[PDB]
C-alpha cells in the first residue's frame, strides 16, 4: 500500500515533531492535570508523562539529543524511595516505574546505561506480589500521606491490577534478563486466566476496553502463548471496530486516537485477517491529525475511589475525580507513535 505508508510516515513524522517540540528546556513532558482539594495546586504528570513520550519517541529513533535530557531528567527526579510516580508531589508508583524501564529499555551497552536500567527494574519489582502474582500499582504507605491520597492500606490503589501487570510484562519482556522472566510469566499467567470470553480485558485505571488488551495481547502473542487469547482478542479488536475506521473505549465512547491506535497494536499481532481494518483505521488517524500533529485527547484514565476494587463494573458511578484527558494531548499522541510505527515494521 504504497500511497497509505507515504501519509503514514509523513503522520509520523509530523507527530514525532509535536511531541518533540512540547519537550521542557529541562527534559521533562508533562500531561494529565488533577487535585483533590480545590484550595490547591494541580498535580501535573512529569516522571510517568516523560517515561512514556520518552519510550514511544525512543521506539521511532526520535532526536537521540531529546531523549538524553529525559533520561536524565528522570535519573535526577527519582522518588527518593520507590522509583518514579505520577510526579515529585505524589508517592511513586509500578507503573510510572514502568514505564521508566520501558523508556530505559532502549539504551543498552553502556555500563552506565545498564545500571540505571537495573536500578529501575529493581524499583518496579519492590511492586511485585509474589502471592498473588501480579503488580501492585501503589504500596500501602507506611504514614498517612499529607493531602490525604489514597495509597492507605485497604485502598484499591492498592490491589493487584491487571492493566498494570499486563503493561509491566511487556516491560520486561523488553528487558530481556534472565532473572525477571519468572515475574513476566506470572503476568501472562494472570492475564490468560482474567480474559474476557468476549476477548477484551478490563483496566482497573483504564475508562475502556481498549487499554489492557493491547497489552496483554501483545505479553501472551511474546510468552508463546497457545491458548487462543490472541486470537480472540485480535477477533474481538475486529468485530468492535466503528463505521468511520476508528475504536471507541468499548464502553459508549465514540472513536478516539487513543482507543484506535490501541486496537491497531492489538490488530497487528494477528495480521492474516486484519489487514482492510489495519488500513481503515489508519486512515482515521491520517484523516483526524491536528494540524499542530497530535490528535486529539479524551477521557482516558480513571482514577476510581479507594472504596471500589472492581471501577470496570461501575465506570460512571466508580469516581474519585472526573475521567482524566491528557489536555496537552502528549500521552494520546505517543500512543499513536507507538501504533503507527508497529504498523509501518
Amino acid at each position: 500500500a504504497p500511497e497509505l505508508e507515504a501519509t503514514v510516515i509523513e503522520s509520523l513524522a509530523r507527530a514525532r515533531r509535536a511531541l518533540e517540540q512540547a519537550q521542557k528546556a529541562d527534559g521533562r513532558w508533562l500531561d494529565f492535570r488533577f487535585r483533590f482539594v480545590v484550595g490547591d495546586r494541580d498535580v501535573i504528570s512529569s516522571q510517568w508523562v516523560t517515561a512514556y513520550v520518552g519510550q514511544a519517541l525512543a521506539r521511532v529513533g526520535a532526536d537521540p539529543a531529546v531523549l538524553r535530557r529525559a533520561r536524565d531528567w528522570l535519573k535526577a527526579h527519582a522518588h527518593k524511595e520507590g522509583g518514579w510516580g505520577f510526579s515529585l508531589a505524589t508517592p511513586a508508583d509500578a507503573d510510572s516505574t514502568a514505564n521508566v524501564v520501558h523508556f530505559l529499555s532502549h539504551t543498552r551497552g553502556e555500563p552506565s546505561d545498564e545500571a540505571a536500567l537495573a536500578e529501575a527494574c529493581a524499583r518496579l519489582l519492590h511492586y511485585w506480589d509474589e502471592t498473588e502474582g501480579g503488580f501492585r500499582t501503589y504500596r500501602p504507605a507506611e504514614q498517612p500521606s499529607l493531602d490525604g491520597w489514597a495509597s492507605y492500606p485497604g485502598s484499591s490503589w492498592c490491589d493487584v491490577h491487571l492493566c498494570v501487570s499486563a503493561l509491566a510484562g511487556r516491560v520486561l519482556h523488553a528487558v530481556g534478563a534472565p532473572r525477571h522472566r519468572p515475574v513476566l510469566e506470572a503476568c501472562a499467567h494472570r492475564v490468560r486466566q482474567r480474559q474476557s470470553p468476549e476477548g477484551f480485558w478490563d483496566a482497573y485505571w483504564w475508562h475502556g476496553r481498549t487499554y489492557t488488551t493491547r497489552h496483554a495481547a501483545e505479553l501472551l502473542q511474546l510468552e508463546g502463548d497457545t491458548s487462543g487469547a490472541v486470537a480472540r482478542a485480535v477477533r474481538w479488536t475486529l468485530d468492535t471496530q466503528r463505521e468511520d475506521g476508528g475504536w471507541g473505549n468499548g464502553i459508549g465512547g465514540a472513536s478516539t486516537a487513543f482507543d484506535t491506535a490501541l486496537a491497531l497494536a492489538t490488530l497487528r499481532l494477528d495480521p492474516g485477517p486484519s489487514g482492510a481494518a489495519l488500513r481503515s483505521g489508519l486512515q482515521w488517524l491520517v484523516r483526524t491529525q491536528r494540524p499542530e500533529g497530535d490528535w486529539d485527547s479524551a477521557p482516558l484514565m480513571r482514577m476510581p475511589r479507594p472504596g471500589e476494587h472492581a471501577p470496570w463494573e461501575d465506570p460512571q458511578g466508580c469516581l474519585l475525580l472526573p475521567v482524566l484527558t491528557d489536555r496537552n494531548r502528549l500521552f494520546t499522541t505517543a500512543t499513536v507513535v507507538s501504533a503507527l510505527a508497529d504498523c509501518l515494521e
